[PDB]
């Protein structure tokens, strides 16, 4: 109880400090957080611990991020560049984790666990992402429209992914019913977030028993996450649409900030908690580092690869920076990691080997991402 | 997972509908809140049920809705009236004490759950009676500003009183050490509080390595209130505390409207939660609503008297006011209340019998203050 406090308490100095270090050092926010988390967790201090409820709340900081992003993200802009969004998303599951499975098969992992492998290189952990294109003041940007959206197909896609290869891990086939009614699911969720959507300005909530049109917005949000969730996606998703709803309503609303607010209380909470939740495995440790090092350079390039590729369209300057922030895998590869120990589809050595990518693409994309956001915008005033 | 944000979802909804039904009926907010958790709740719809989570959850919404009302209330505003605080607060403790354990003694209550009679009438639940005052925009006013010293008194007075308790029904003395450390920890804590926030706003946080004179005043909240909890006092206080350390530097950092927003994000949840943790004992039983009703008059009597009494400074118009705001038991009730079953010091009538009265007086109080708070105001206009 007094457990609870104490533990968000460490956490919200160690990230306003880390942040403190971070802004003084012209390097993005997200890093000081996860490494705040490090801080006082497990790793080093111990003060900070893995609880359900910090888990949970973490669960809300990552939902609130996106529903800030996708109130400020409206339809007409992401279709506008949707056919990049798609093709990021498709190429930015099918080239890592071919790059993935192919090389489980090289080092001797067997065909389930490199099916894991490849799998763990198809996620994305875009909360991260739009955690540093919200600091640069960049959510209106192409890009980083194509990276929501692209993100929100490669959610799906993932989706299917390990909807297959749980399959495979606990018979032997995979069940095509579960595997099309996720589709099913997915396609008209998602369709009747956009319908519901193209209809949220033209009826004011004035009518509703609501008793304050922001209690609605949280509400058509966090509702909005639990609905993705149950379905089977993650609730960053539900989040991000439910934003996209009342972004044609938002300024008329002064939703912006309150949002805003609760975004920057519980956010840092998130990011500090994937950083508890990072484990001492690559330290002391070899064929961890060597094939991890390997199949980190894999997951990189898989992801920028695709993402380079399916927005090559607004010029490779647009295309690197969608591209590499498709690249880290945070909280996502994070569970999917686990949900690979669980079923005994992996080694404790293979999950280190994983666990090392997972780290070091959360931690390096961020750093990278900030400027190739520069050299983009640089370029964009010589043609503006 | 998907159980949680659910749940939270259903919690979100009902309290903004209940909010509406109430607010068409010029009747307070807070009441609304409540019957929305008793609404989803397991007495009716069981859509909603207790979760370590949702009690967590609730915690920090009464915590944000005290370091809310801290914020608009300094040191001098409560000291000008602190003598009325703590009159109040120490009668407002006696009386109903002896009222509910002479009580006991006359149904035939044995000495110890007598003891846990007038124990529950002690309590108080100035969660409530905040929304409620901060709803009708009066926190500035005397009788509000005793109401808010005199129930921090009231919550150490509250706290040594149910030590001796827990401790008779432990062993069947007082542990006199335990107690006079509990005096101590809490005058050092308060006193502590108080000095610091002496020393605030001649100290601006720039020098502080933080990211945000927000994020700043959320850890120097938090924090508060996890210390508050850790030596034995109710979080609320540490919030209240935490609030005026930063309410003479306010407006100079804007922190009334983000807070302001987590507060009406959390508190709704906070007060559902408490109708959610309602039990439905009083439905079909006698002597439940008998003695139920007959202890139910001596707990608002005994509060109400108490407040008039220790205030009557003010004049008979604020006297009702503060007493009244004294009335309400609340989660505190709730809790003095299952701990009394836990230790074997309660039969499931005698909770049934108390369960009635922190029900009834949770729901009572805030009505009647609503008119005592305009028959107050009008009165103070024709001296104004
Ligand atoms: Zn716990
Ligand atoms: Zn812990
Ligand atoms: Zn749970
Ligand atoms: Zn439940």
């Amino acid at each position: 109880g007094a457990e609870h406090l104490l533990e968000i308490f460490y956490l919200l100095l160690a990230a306003q400090v880390c942040a403190f270090i971070f802004k003084r050092l012209n390097q993005p926010v997200v890093i000081g957080e996860v490494l705040a988390g490090v801080l006082v967790g497990p790793a080093l201090l111990g003060l900070v611990h893995e609880g359900e409820i910090l888990e949970f709340l973490a669960e809300l900081g990552a939902v609130f991020l996106l529903f800030m992003v996708g109130l400020e993200t409206r339809l007409k802009d992401i279709l506008a560049v949707g056919k990049e969004a798609f093709l990021v998303a498709v190429l930015g599951v099918a080239l890592p984790f071919l790059g993935g499975y192919l090389y489980g098969l090289e080092i001797g992992f067997e065909t389930l666990p490199a099916l894991f492998l490849g799998t763990a290189l198809v996620a994305t952990s875009v909360g991260i992402t739009a955690r540093v294109l919200q600091e640069l003041g960049v959510l209106s940007r192409p890009y980083s429209r194509i990276i929501l959206g692209a993100a929100v197909i490669d959610d799906v896609l993932g989706l299917i992914v390990l909807a297959c290869v749980n399959g495979v891990a606990e018979t032997g086939q995979v069940e095509v019913g579960a595997i099309t009614r996720l589709i099913v699911l997915s396609v008209v969720f998602v369709g009747l977030a956009v319908f519901l959507s193209t209809l949220i300005a033209r009826l004011p909530l004035e009518r509703l028993p609501v008793g304050s049109p922001l209690g609605f917005a949280l509400a058509l949000g966090v509702g909005m996450a639990a609905l993705a969730a149950s379905i089977g996606l993650a609730p960053i998703v539900g989040a991000f649409l439910g934003g996209m709803l009342l972004s044609e309503v938002r300024e008329k609303y002064r939703l912006e900030e309150p949002i805003f607010a609760i975004e920057s209380f519980l956010a840092p909470i998130f990011f500090a908690m994937v950083g508890v939740r990072l484990e001492l495995s690559a330290l002391a440790s070899p064929v961890v580092l060597v094939a991890g090092t390997v199949v980190t350079v894999i997951a990189i390039l898989g992801k920028v690869l695709g993402g380079f590729l399916g927005a090559l369209t607004q010029g490779v300057r647009s295309a690197l920076t969608v591209g590499c922030g498709m690249a880290p895998r945070g909280e996502v590869g994070l569970i999917v990691a686990a949900l690979g120990l669980k079923a005994g589809a992996v080694n404790e050595e293979e999950y280190a080997i994983v666990l090392f990518m997972v780290v070091f693409t959360t931690l390096f994309a961020p750093f990278a991402l900030k400027p190739l956001i520069a050299w983009t915008e640089r370029e964009r005033a010589a043609k503006e």
